[PDB]
């Protein structure tokens, strides 16, 4: 199944490609051509042509292609410089976490997680589902973009609703639901 599918490709284009013969760029990219040959080493009967299908459909815009090469666009575990087009519009976006942080995030602000980059959503829902993954007890932070631009920090658009930026100061934290 697609879901099958590009569940493998997000393991092997954010965590261990090298495990699958792979090597990415500095920018995440692997040859689309070898990713094939990897993820047909578990299913067998997937193509190319299946490959470029599931990054065309893909609800979140998890992937990127651009000629021969692939990569997922955001939620490496390894380091990557995604030069992604800027978020130049969005006023406000969201942060899902949960309760126990926020002790630490109302002191030094949304830190990576060593992952150089703070994920936000323009949505509240997908934050709030994000949250959920590190916890039951989810609060989303309400973030002031403009104020974070006006900062200096570049706000990227990784995703349909996944955007990243370095670093999520205190002051820009305007809310929490
Ligand atoms: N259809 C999918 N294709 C690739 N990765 C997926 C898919 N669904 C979930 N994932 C990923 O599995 C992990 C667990 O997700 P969840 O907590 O929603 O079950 C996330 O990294 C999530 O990435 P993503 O954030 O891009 O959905
Ligand atoms: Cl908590
Ligand atoms: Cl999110
Ligand atoms: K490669
Ligand atoms: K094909
Ligand atoms: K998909
Ligand atoms: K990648
Ligand atoms: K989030
Ligand atoms: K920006």
């Amino acid at each position: 199944s697609r879901f099958k599918v590009s569940k493998l490709m997000a393991y092997i284009l954010r965590h261990s490609p090298w495990e699958f013969g792979l090597e990415p760029d500095e920018e995440g990219f692997v040859s689309i051509e070898e990713l094939v040959n990897a993820v047909r080493k578990v299913y067998p009967w997937v193509t190319e042509e299946y490959i470029r299908e599931i990054v065309e459909r893909d609800e979140k815009g998890r992937y990127e292609i651009r000629g021969n090469k692939i990569r997922a666009r955001y939620g490496h575990s390894y380091p990557v410089i995604l030069r992604h087009e800027e978020d130049k519009e969005s006023k406000v976006l969201y942060h899902g976490t949960v309760r126990r942080n926020l002790k630490g995030i109302m002191r030094e602000g949304i830190k990576p997680m060593k992952r150089q980059y703070v994920h936000l959503s323009i949505n509240y829902e997908d934050a709030y589902n994000t949250g959920m993954r590190h916890g039951e007890d989810v609060v989303v932070l309400i973030i002031d973009a403009e104020c974070l631009r006006n900062k200096g920090y570049k706000i990227l658009k990784a995703g349909k609703k996944v955007r990243i930026v370095k670093h999520v100061p205190v002051d820009c934290i305007s809310g929490i639901l």
